[PDB]
């Protein structure tokens, strides 16, 4: 269990096994970007290869944005799907998941996308919003048929968030 | 008239007055990103402030992607609107524009977006696809009510593209 | 109250409300650069727009540099004004401010600059030096007539510094 | 045929089909780094995924370094193998190749490495040195059993180099 | 003679022997930053070590900034000295130099700085402004007692500037 | 005593006096790169000049890589010497050093390299591997005749590593 503090965003989280941070400037403004390592370990001290088709972004969800956590996660999930999967397609295999992060509750919206382009692998996106009983945080786990969202690990990641105090 | 070569993308273009390049790594793979300067000139040698709500991206449009140039620009324009304006809204003031870049023809799709969020300024996007009589290039000019797309300048930019030979 | 640790510089500080970190390489050598967010929140996970004409830099003040804290802040303030406002002008509205950071005392030097160029907004700079009773830290808050130095917040920032132990 | 100028290094070359530039700071000092695209095209304007286990570096070969071109390429090839494949192994399938770039001649040294680690794919490296009849340039193409050196394309790349005049 | 084009700035120049480019983002907005190599050549493909106390910056000099070229170079030289040598000192060994870049004339202002700090090496700065008979370009060569401005090479650099047409 | 946490790598260490961090992306994947400051302090807030010929890299040593700690450090030291000192030479002045980091033991391998090139300064490399009684970390301190490895400080750095819990 590797715990990571995000001081600007006011939270800590547990890094999922198999993932590293990428693009550390995210922390400057209270977010974090994670990538999934692939292949054999790199030379010591050098960055590991990471997958191209999956990513996790998490962070503080601005108070002015999105308004229950169920509605907020569904709305944020739709917006994230446009932002990261802009191509035409159809949503399938949708789910909503209740989140309970040590008392701070939330909700997540998951769906898969069958694209119009027959050559494109299906997309997958899990978007969670979790709050204290009013600071809020989001978790977005993006994947594909080839690197699927690990839904259990996405819930565990969101439920690992703790406010820094 | 400032002409800029993009060797990896196989084209040159005329830089619009008032714009500079940003994020030069775009050229590594045959694209270019431009930003609009704002304010007074910076100290000599230092980067100019640029606007936050408008941008131009242009580049070679991969042969496997998008299939007339009219259809290609409409499809690329829809995808670019999702990618850059992911929030819910309605398209208004749509236009299609014929392009003729020194014999190489093309088409552009323009639309404005009235967002559901009453506090968000309307979005604007112009997407052009232009080809030789089969290399193709795209031009996307993104703006808002506060920094509108200059449609004449967007057409001039797309019609300024020339293949490098 | 968001507290940020700067391990290389040996201090923590309270992030001012409305500010984020920029250019995280500053922390590699014991300094921090902050920028002021502007506009509506960005898309979640993306960096916020920041103001162009105001900035905060803080850090450990090297033992070989600058020698009371009153003299040190005045000298550092003059040097910072040259470095960040190199253009000809006149200092006006000067002030010196006593600092007391939980027992560790210091001083700050503030001044405004009326530039010779009538089209340039006046500049403003607040420079504080604070020490333990001999590690020392500096705080420089730069602004303009359009984004003024918040002198109360600058004093609060300097008086929020605590040594890491 | 996409020709790329490297002004600091004083040469141009033909970009191999299927490759893009990476890490453009190389050009600041007269070198170039290329990476091999993988997968489907990225969203227009965005960087393509590239392979992790193959790369090309080329550039001006400093006059003080390495001294026929046959000896120079063999020595540079040994050094490049240490730098990029530092792990213990055995060289196999060695070859030397004569180069003739429009009158400017040179030589290349190729070898494969069977590593001691049974789980590591074999390494492959092609190192060419080519000169005018005394400016010199190098080309290093690194690969593995999974992404082999394309020896014909490596020779074509080195023989595509032309001095800028 | 290595000629470098700066398309956004609308000029080309001759790279001084012994110098490389640094921080290529300068070209995005029409400027260039050069650094002086030190030591033995680096491993091929890797960046050369450069000196820490000398630099050249050149670029298009915005039409709204600075107004003969004699006055412009003196004013820009004073501002550049504040920006790059902010510490208290005295100017000594001042010179003004006429520039003639293939018909486009200009002027440069040089001075050395004896700092108040006895441990600081003297600073040196050469600032040139050159124009067509109304586009203008600047050249600033910064050095110290340990890496002096090469005044002949600075004049040659400014007189090497040619408009791109 | 400045202690630095590396959350992704699961350890903290004591920063050696005279060293700063460089290239902070190392922390994204559980490693750290340190550089040695040179010269007078930089302007406050600006990065210090660092030496070109010495560096420290440390990090978590992947469980699949390298298998006692004596053998692991010798093997990693050979690989690091190829990676960082690829040129032909002879090892001299070899040493092995036992490490005891607050109960977690390890070993280091040191050697100097006399290069074939008479103009190249001798190289020096110290490579340590230290473990809990099975997480492991490495420390590599690279130097030259002109900036030698400080062997006492390298041992102190490795023996300063503590797991984060």
């Amino acid at each position: 269990p590797v715990r990571i503090d995000n001081p600007v965003g006011g939270f800590s989280f547990a890094l999922p096994a198999g993932w590293v941070e990428s693009d550390a400037a995210h922390f400057d403004y209270g977010s974090a970007l994670l990538s999934k390592t692939t292949g054999d370990p790199p030379f010591p001290g050098q960055p590991p290869p990471v997958a191209n088709d999956t990513r996790i972004v998490l962070g503080r969800l601005d108070q002015k944005l999105y308004a229950t956590d169920s509605k907020a996660a569904a709305r944020l999930g739709s917006d994230m799907g446009e932002f990261y999967m802009p191509y035409p397609g159809t949503r399938i295999n949708q789910e909503t998941v209740s989140l309970d992060a040590n008392g701070v509750s939330g909700s997540a919206s998951y769906y898969e996308v069958k694209f119009s382009d027959p050559s494109k692998p299906n997309g997958q996106i899990w978007t969670g919003v979790i709050g204290s009983p009013p600071q809020r945080w989001f978790v977005v786990w993006l994947g594909t048929a080839n690197n699927p969202v690990d839904k259990g690990a996405a819930k565990a990641l969101a439920e690992s968030i703790r406010p820094l105090v």
